[PDB]
């Protein structure tokens, strides 16, 4: 399957095409796309980004991963995160948010695998 393209990014809303629903936050990899919500995790943006938020991204298979970490990058991402996608192959990009739509979707358009979960607030 391919990654989809994210079709609009603006404050607290996302939209993913092919998806029906409007996100705030989201999870995207080849073939779909899911809601990101922190209460699943318990992820605050302190100390932030968990192995377990990406570890779906990670399961379905992609070369490259892009974490978008909010709007002024008020989440953090632990150095741990990022290791535990190196040690499963994984390039990864971490950016604000609207920069890491804009690598996302170059890199969809590009046909590479690509996956992210992305922030769309502080």
């Amino acid at each position: 399957s391919t990654s989809p393209e994210i079709a609009s990014l603006s404050w607290g809303q996302m939209k993913v095409k092919g998806s029906n629903t409007t996100y705030k936050d989201c999870k995207v990899w080849p073939g779909g796309s899911r809601t990101w919500d922190w209460r699943e995790t318990g992820t605050e943006h302190s100390p932030g980004v968990q192995p377990a938020d990406v570890k779906e991204v990670v399961e379905k298979g992609v070369q490259t991963l892009v974490i978008g970490r909010g709007m002024s990058e008020a989440l953090k991402v632990p150095s741990s995160t990022v290791e535990y996608l190196k040690k499963h192959g994984i390039d990864v990009r971490v950016l604000q948010t609207e920069q890491a739509v804009k690598e996302y979707n170059a890199l969809v358009a590009q046909g590479v695998r690509v996956g992210g979960v992305f922030h769309s607030t502080c």
